[PDB]
């Protein structure tokens, strides 16, 4: 309910997520980083 929350949430979903979608193709090879790409996936899928 913090007024914080809101303002990281609307900074996060104008431009982290677009970006991250618009850089979407880049993501085809993590296997080095595989941990931090899960660990990626499970915050974007807390977040949601």
């Amino acid at each position: 309910a913090t007024d914080m929350a809101l303002a990281l949430n609307r900074y996060l979903c104008t431009a982290v997520l677009p970006l991250l979608t618009r850089c979407a193709p880049l993501f085809a090879g993590t296997e080095h980083h595989a941990s931090l790409i899960d660990s990626l996936l499970h915050t974007v899928y807390r977040l949601s």
